[PDB]
């Protein structure tokens, strides 16, 4: 895979974002994980959206630099989302949202699926550490 510079436009929610990739804004959605909803009435506010937002918000907002990694398949989703892998100094958001217990592993779509195995260590640590979501 290959890391691409993007810019910050403005945090969503735990997993989506507005980001400005080669001169372009556009909606990015993380691959591989699932932070709480926050927005939608079917699902209404779950049990640690709010917290997952704080998390990721904090973390992008704060990085010098911000890169995002295009799997091998799709790019985009149905909506329209870029589909990566999004580190923040060179610390991957995806990761860092499972490890804490802020995010389950979900929507694994091969090919798209490259960094499963290392997503799912970390979501094992945090439900063996019974954080957030596993408390
Ligand atoms: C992460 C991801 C989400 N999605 C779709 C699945 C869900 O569609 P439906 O909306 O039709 O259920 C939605 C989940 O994202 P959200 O967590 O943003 O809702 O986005 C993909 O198509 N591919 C992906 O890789
Ligand atoms: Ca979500």
């Amino acid at each position: 895979l290959h890391k691409e510079p993007a810019t910050l436009i403005k945090a969503i929610d735990g997993d989506t974002c507005k980001l400005m990739y080669k001169g372009q804004p556009m909606t990015f959605r993380l691959l591989l994980v699932d932070t709480p909803e926050t927005k939608h009435p079917k699902k209404g506010v779950e049990k640690y959206g709010p917290e997952a937002s704080a998390f990721t918000k904090k973390m992008v907002e704060n990085a010098k630099k911000i890169e995002v990694e295009f799997d091998k398949g799709q790019r985009t989703d149905k909506y329209g989302r870029g589909l990566a892998y999004i580190y923040a100094d060179g610390k991957m958001v995806n990761e860092a949202l499972v490890r804490q217990g802020l995010a389950k592993v979900a929507y694994v779509y091969k090919p798209n699926n490259t960094h499963e195995q290392h997503l799912r260590k970390s979501e094992a640590q945090a439900k063996k550490e019974k954080l957030n979501i596993w408390s």
